[PDB]
C-alpha cells in the first residue's frame, strides 16, 4: 500500500492503444531518466478503487469519464489545475466531462461513441431501422451469413436500443440531472429490450455472443454488420473487409441514443510522482505527436486537443462516430453510475438467457439503480428526526408510498432497539468516542467489520439505522448537527454496496416494509 517514487505506472483498458501509449512514455523516459510502465489488467475500473482506496494502484487511470466521480467522492483523484494556456487546447465541453463538485478530476483524451460497422461485400446499403434487422438475417442466413453480431456481455452496446424509445438512467431537465427520477424500466426501456430478446428467441442472435466473439465473425467476413467503438477499426482494417462506419439504426423512428464517454487520464491521490503524471500527460501525451502514437495502435475517435481532431475530423469514420455521439447522450459521472451499469448489465444477461422476463430484469435493474437514493432518504430523515424531535416536511418524491412506509416501519422497529438495548448503545457510543465530522469519517471501517461480515435480515439492518440514529442524537447535543447528513451518506454507503444483491432479491425498501408488518 504505497506508490514507488521516481516511476509512472499507468492503467489503460486493453481494447486501447497501450502499444502506443507505451511509445509515448518510451519518449518521456529519454528526457526526464523516469521508466513509464503501461498495463492493461482485467477488471481494472473495479481493481482501480480497491487498490487506491489503500494507497496503491497505477499513478494514472485510463477509463471513460463516468467512473470518475466516484473515484473523486472516494478521494481517490488529485484535483487536476492545468494553466489558461492548456485549457484551450482541448474542447470545453471535454473539460466539462471530467469536472465534478466544481473540479477538474482527471485530463479528457478522446470523446467515444459506438457507430453500426458493416460490410459493404454483404450489405451494400445498410439498414436505416432496428425492425427490417430479421428479414435481412433471413437473406443473408440463406448464404451462410447472419445480418448482426455485437457484445450482448456489456449494457454500453445493448444501451443505444434500450434509450430509442425512452429508457434513460437519470432524467436531465433544465440543465440538471434528477437522481431521484430513473428510467430503467418504462414502456421505452421494456420495448428496446423486448426486441433484442425477440431478435435471440427468433435465433437472428444468441445470447452468449461477446466481445471477441463477435470481433472475430465480423473481422472474418460471416457476420454483415457489428456495433463497436473506434478502437476496433484497427482489427478491421488489418482483416481486409470492406467496411463502412454509419449512423446506428432508428428503432420506431426514433435515433438509437449511445451513452458517449469521454476517454480521460486520472492520477491518483496516493501518487508520489503527481508533477512527473502533469508532466507527461500535458507535454508527451496531449499534443499532435502523442495523440497519433496511440492513435496509429487503436483509433482514439474525436480526440480533446482542437489541433490534432482537426486533422482527425476530414476521416468519413470520425463524422459518423459524431453523428451518434450528437443523436446520444455525454455519460453522468455521479457516483451512482458505478450501480447503474451493474443493474442494467444484469437485466441485459438474465433477460437474454431466459433465466428473467423483460420486466423482472428491468424491475430488479430499477430498484437496483434507484437503492442508494432511496435508502439516504429514509435513513437521513430518521438519523434527523430523531436527532431533532421534528420531521421533514419536505415531500418524499420518487417512490415517495415506500419511502413514508419505510421510515414509519423504522420509526416502530428502530425506536424499539434503541429503547431495549439503550445500555449497548451507550456503552459502543462512549468507547468509539465520536467527537467531529473526522471520527464519523473512522465508522464506516468498523460497520463494514461489524455490520457487512455478520448474518444478512432485515433485523441487523435497522440495528445499524438504529445506532446510527443514536449516534446522530449525541452528535446534535455536542453541536455537531453539520456531521449528522456525512453519518446518514456513510452508512448508507455501507448498507447498499456490502449487501446490494441481498436488497434487490428483497424487493428492496418494499421487502422491509412486508417483513415487519405487525
Ligand atoms: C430479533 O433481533 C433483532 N431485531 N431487530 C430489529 C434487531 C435485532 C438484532 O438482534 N440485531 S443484532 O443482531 N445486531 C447487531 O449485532 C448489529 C448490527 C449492526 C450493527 C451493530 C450491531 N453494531 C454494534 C452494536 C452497537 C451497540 O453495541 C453493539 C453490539 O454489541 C457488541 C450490540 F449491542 C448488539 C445488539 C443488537 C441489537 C443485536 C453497530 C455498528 C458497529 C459499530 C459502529 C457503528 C456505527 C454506526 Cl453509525 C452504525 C452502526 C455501527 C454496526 O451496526
Ligand atoms: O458496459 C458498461 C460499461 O460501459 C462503458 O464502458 C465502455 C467504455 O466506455 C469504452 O471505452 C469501451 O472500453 O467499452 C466499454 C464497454 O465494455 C462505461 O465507461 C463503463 O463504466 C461501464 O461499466
Amino acid at each position: 500500500g504505497k506508490i514507488e517514487e521516481g516511476k509512472l505506472v499507468i492503467w489503460i483498458n486493453g481494447d486501447k492503444g497501450y502499444n502506443g501509449l507505451a511509445e509515448v512514455g518510451k519518449k518521456f523516459e529519454k528526457d526526464t531518466g523516469i521508466k513509464v510502465t503501461v498495463e492493461h489488467p482485467d477488471k481494472l475500473e473495479e481493481k482501480f478503487p480497491q487498490v487506491a482506496a489503500t494507497g496503491d494502484g497505477p499513478d494514472i487511470i485510463f477509463w471513460a469519464h463516468d467512473r470518475f466521480g466516484g473515484y473523486a467522492q472516494s478521494g481517490l483523484l488529485a484535483e487536476i489545475t492545468p494553466d489558461k494556456a492548456f485549457q484551450d487546447k482541448l474542447y470545453p465541453f471535454t473539460w466539462d466531462a471530467v469536472r465534478y463538485n466544481g473540479k477538474l478530476i482527471a485530463y479528457p483524451i478522446a470523446v467515444e461513441a459506438l457507430s453500426l460497422i458493416y460490410n459493404k461485400d454483404l450489405l451494400p446499403n445498410p439498414p436505416k431501422t432496428w425492425e427490417e434487422i430479421p428479414a435481412l438475417d433471413k437473406e443473408l442466413k440463406a448464404k451462410g451469413k447472419s445480418a448482426l453480431m455485437f457484445n450482448l456481455q456489456e449494457p454500453y452496446f445493448t444501451w443505444p436500443l434500450i434509450a430509442a424509445d425512452g429508457g434513460y438512467a437519470f432524467k436531465y431537465e433544465n440543465g440538471k440531472y434528477d437522481i431521484k427520477d430513473v428510467g430503467v424500466d418504462n414502456a421505452g426501456a421494456k420495448a428496446g429490450l423486448t426486441f433484442l430478446v425477440d431478435l435471440i428467441k427468433n435465433k437472428h442472435m444468441n445470447a452468449d455472443t461477446d466481445y471477441s466473439i463477435a470481433e472475430a465473425a465480423f473481422n472474418k467476413g460471416e457476420t454483415a454488420m457489428t456495433i463497436n467503438g473506434p478502437w476496433a477499426w484497427s482489427n478491421i482494417d488489418t482483416s481486409k473487409v470492406n467496411y463502412g462506419v454509419t449512423v446506428l439504426p432508428t428503432f420506431k423512428g426514433q435515433p438509437s441514443k449511445p451513452f458517449v464517454g469521454v476517454l480521460s487520464a486520472g492520477i491518483n491521490a496516493a501518487s508520489p510522482n503527481k508533477e512527473l503524471a502533469k508532466e507527461f500527460l500535458e507535454n508527451y501525451l496531449l499534443t499532435d505527436e502523442g495523440l497519433e502514437a496511440v492513435n496509429k495502435d487503436k483509433p482514439l475517435g474525436a480526440v480533446a486537443l482542437k489541433s490534432y481532431e482537426e486533422e482527425l475530423a476530414k476521416d468519413p469514420r470520425i463524422a459518423a462516430t459524431m453523428e451518434n455521439a450528437q443523436k446520444g447522450e455525454i455519460m453522468p459521472n455521479i457516483p451512482q453510475m458505478s450501480a447503474f451499469w451493474y443493474a442494467v448489465r444484469t437485466a441485459v444477461i438474465n433477460a437474454a438467457s431466459g433465466r428473467q422476463t423483460v420486466d423482472e430484469a428491468l424491475k430488479d435493474a430499477q430498484t437496483g439503480s434507484e437503492l442508494y437514493r432511496q435508502s439516504l432518504e429514509i435513513i437521513s430523515r430518521y438519523l434527523r428526526e430523531q436527532a431533532t424531535g421534528a420531521a421533514d416536511t419536505a415531500p418524499m418524491g420518487a417512490s415517495g408510498a415506500t419511502s413514508r412506509k419505510a421510515l414509519e416501519t423504522l420509526r416502530r422497529v428502530g425506536d424499539g432497539v434503541q429503547r431495549n438495548h439503550e445500555t449497548a448503545f451507550q456503552g459502543m457510543l462512549r468507547k468509539l468516542d465520536i467527537k467531529n465530522e473526522d471520527d464519523v469519517k473512522s465508522l464506516s471501517r468498523v460497520m463494514i467489520h461489524v455490520f457487512s461480515d455478520g448474518v444478512t435480515n432485515w433485523g441487523r439492518i435497522v440495528t445499524l439505522i438504529s445506532f446510527g440514529a443514536f449516534v446522530a442524537k449525541h452528535l446534535k447535543t455536542i453541536n455537531q448537527e453539520s456531521c449528522i447528513e456525512p453519518l446518514a451518506e456513510s452508512i448508507t454507503d455501507v448498507l447498499v454496496r456490502t449487501k446490494r444483491d441481498w436488497l434487490v432479491k428483497q424487493r428492496g425498501w418494499d421487502g422491509f416494509v412486508e417483513f415487519f408488518h405487525v
